[PDB]
């Protein structure tokens, strides 16, 4: 979950 | 974008 | 080792 | 790149 969220944006 | 990242984490 | 591997690419 | 990773694996 903490990478996607880094990924996102 | 900023309160966005705030928000999830 | 896997995931190492992953994040570099 | 792509060598490296097939070297990998």
């Amino acid at each position: 979950l903490a990478a996607c969220l880094a990924c996102a944006l």
